[PDB]
Parts: structure tokens; C-alpha cells; sequence
């Protein structure tokens, strides 16, 4: 997984992977296919009073809740607003769900180990437990999110104060 260490010996790794690819601001990101939930609207975040500032809120997802992330907070984006970060992706790992608000999805693209070599590592808030890592295709680039991990090392940090028994 990425974070730190993404020297890609080229020898195990899985080599042939497709992504749904986003844009927020003025740059691109993919996220594994296989990971996300569903696609939504920004229509109902919930900013709880307390939660950690990571968390934009919890938001309604087509039945249900979920997390919502902002990568203003989470990774120091250009201007997030209420135009620029309308749209929400939803997302699922191992036995949890979260999700990040964005300004729509650009495509679905598929990327190698080989393209998925550098990262976005500037002195962002972005910390590097869940880095996310750096790809092209072709011509773009695309910011490949940390997603497998991403929840994995902010959940003791998260349910802290989002649990809902902490609201």
C-alpha cells in the first residue's frame, strides 16, 4: 500500500488495476473501482458539533449515513465550495464505509504499479501513514487516494469523537 516506502520493486505487486478517476479544484484523483459504494450529492451534510475537523460531516447516502472527508482540511486543496465540492463519492473498506466531497467524476481509467510510483508528498496537511500516491496515463495524472488504507489509520482518530455516541 502506499504512505511511505512506494519504491515498487515490480516483482509482486498488482500490476493492472482500474480506477473511477475525480476532479476537485483544478487536479485529478482515482480511487480503486472496486472500492466505492456509490455516487452522491453534497445535499446533507451533518457537521456534528464536535467531530474531528477532517470530517466535513456525515452525510446521507441512497438509504443510509456515511463519513464525509474534505480534502481542504485533509490534504490543503485550492478553494473548496459550495459549487467546487457538490458532488460526494462514497467509499467501503474490510467492515467500514466513509466517503470525500468532490467536484464530479472525470472518468474510469486503468493504471499499473509502474505509473503508481511517485506521491503528492509536499508539506500538505496530508500525513504519511495515508498518503496516497502519484500516476499517469497518457497524458493525465491522476492523485491514486490511499483508500485501503485511508480509513484503517484515521479510525482511532475518527470514532474518538464520531461514533455517535460521542455527538
Amino acid at each position: 500500500m502506499t504512505g511511505m516506502t512506494n519504491v515498487t520493486k515490480l516483482a509482486s505487486e498488482p500490476s493492472g488495476q482500474e480506477f473511477l478517476v475525480f476532479t476537485l479544484g483544478d487536479e485529478e484523483y482515482g480511487i480503486d473501482i472496486l472500492k466505492v459504494q456509490e455516487i452522491r450529492g453534497y445535499d446533507q451534510v451533518t457537521r456534528i458539533a464536535n467531530t474531528p475537523a477532517f470530517i466535513k460531516g456525515v452525510t446521507n447516502l441512497r438509504g443510509v449515513i456515511v463519513p464525509i472527508v474534505d480534502l481542504r482540511i485533509k490534504f490543503s486543496q485550492v478553494d473548496v465550495d459550495y459549487n467546487d465540492n457538490t458532488v460526494v463519492i462514497v467509499l467501503n473498506l474490510g467492515q467500514r464505509v466513509v466517503g470525500i466531497v468532490v467536484d464530479g467524476v472525470s472518468d474510469v481509467l486503468s493504471l499499473t504499479a509502474e505509473q503508481i510510483r511517485p506521491a503528492p508528498e509536499f508539506a500538505v496537511t496530508l500525513s504519511t501513514e495515508y498518503l496516497t500516491g502519484l500516476g499517469a496515463l497518457g497524458d493525465r495524472m491522476l492523485i491514486l487516494v490511499n483508500i485501503e488504507k485511508l480509513l484503517n489509520s484515521e479510525e482511532m482518530a475518527l470514532l474518538d469523537s464520531a461514533a455517535s455516541e460521542v455527538a
